[PDB]
C-alpha cells in the first residue's frame, strides 16, 4: 500500500507520497527511460490501496488500477463506493470485501461526466493539498454531488501528479493555498494517453511521433510535440499507459 497524511504535510512529504505511488506501479520494461505500465494483471494484484488521512487524521482507502492509474473506488469507514462502470464493478470483486455496504456512485470515472455531476469543469476547481484535505472530508460521508468535485481533486492530486512531474510540482506549489490547475496541467492530463501511445510508436520510428501531440506549455503557450527529445518526454512524463490498453 501507500499512505499520505495531510497532517504535518509539506512539499517534501507529498513528494515522498507521489514517489511511493509511482514505485508501487509495476513494470517490466522502460521505453525511452519511462516505465511502461503493464498490459494487465490478474486478481487482486491489479489494485493498489492508497491510505489518505486528512488534517484531523480521518482516513479513506482509494483502490487504484495499477495498469492505468485509474481510481476505481474507495472505502470510507464501513462503506465502499465505486464508480458506475464495468471496470469498477470488477474491482469491487477484489477490494473492500469487508465493507458493510457497497454504494455505486451515480457516474463513471471520466472527467466529462464528473464535471457534469459536480457542476463546474476542472478549470474552475482549485486543487492543492488543502483541497485534498477537503476532498477526503467530503468522501467520508456520502454526497454524490460533493463527491464528484472531491474526486476531481483526488484524481488530479494523486494519479495525475504520479503521471507527470510538472503536475506533481504544481501541487507542491499549492501545499498551503489552493489554486485552479494551470492550462498546462489540464493539457497534460488530457494528453497522457496520446503521449503514452506516441512514445511507444516512436520506438521504431527513430524517436519520431507518428502523430504530433499539441500541448500547452508552462508559460501558457501552445507547443507541438513531435519527438522523444522533447522535455515533456525527457523530464516530465513518468509512466506510460500500455498501447494494449489504447
Ligand atoms: C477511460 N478512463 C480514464 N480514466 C482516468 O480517470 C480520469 C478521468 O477520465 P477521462 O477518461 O476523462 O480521462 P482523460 O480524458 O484525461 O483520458 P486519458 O488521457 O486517456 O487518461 C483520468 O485520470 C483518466 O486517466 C478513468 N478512470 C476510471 N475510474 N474509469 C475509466 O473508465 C477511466
Ligand atoms: C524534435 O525535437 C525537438 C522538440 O523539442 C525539435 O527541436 C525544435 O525544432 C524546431 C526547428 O527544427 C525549433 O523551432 C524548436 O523550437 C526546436 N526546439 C528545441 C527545444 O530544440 C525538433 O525540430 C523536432 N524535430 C522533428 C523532426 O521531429
Amino acid at each position: 500500500d501507500v499512505s499520505f497524511r495531510l497532517s504535518g504535510a509539506d512539499p517534501s512529504s507529498y513528494g515522498m507520497f507521489i514517489k511511493d505511488l509511482r514505485n508501487a506501479l509495476p513494470h517490466t520494461e522502460k521505453v525511452y527511460n519511462i516505465p511502461l505500465l503493464l498490459p494487465s494483471v490478474s486478481g487482486a494484484g491489479r489494485y493498489l490501496l492508497m491510505h489518505l488521512f486528512n488534517y484531523d487524521g480521518n482516513t479513506i482507502t482509494v483502490a487504484v488500477d495499477v495498469t492505468n492509474v485509474y481510481i476505481m473506488g474507495y472505502l470510507a469507514l464501513t462503506t465502499s463506493y465505486f464508480f458506475n462502470e464495468p471496470a469498477a464493478d470488477l474491482a469491487s470483486q477484489y477490494v473492500f470485501r469487508s465493507a458493510r455496504r457497497k454504494i455505486t456512485l451515480p457516474y463513471s470515472g471520466n472527467y466529462e461526466r464528473l464535471q457534469i455531476a459536480a457542476g463546474k469543469p476542472r478549470e474552475k476547481i482549485p486543487i492543492g493539498l488543502p483541497a485534498l484535505d477537503t476532498a477526503i472530508s467530503t468522501l467520508l460521508h456520502y454526497d454524490s454531488t460533493a463527491a464528484a468535485g472531491a474526486l476531481l481533486v483526488l484524481i488530479q492530486t494523486t494519479a495525475e501528479a504520479a503521471r507527470f512531474k510538472y503536475i506533481e510540482q504544481q501541487i507542491q506549489e499549492r501545499a498551503y493555498r489552493d489554486e485552479v490547475p494551470s492550462s498546462a496541467t489540464i493539457s497534460l492530463e488530457n494528453s497522457w494517453s496520446g503521449l503514452s501511445k506516441q512514445i511507444q510508436l516512436a520506438q521504431g520510428n527513430n524517436g519520431v511521433f507518428r502523430t504530433p501531440t499539441v500541448l500547452v506549455d508552462s508559460k501558457g503557450n501552445r507547443v507541438q510535440i513531435t519527438n522523444v527529445t522533447s522535455n515533456v518526454v525527457t523530464s516530465n512524463i513518468q509512466l506510460l499507459l500500455n498501447t494494449k490498453n489504447i
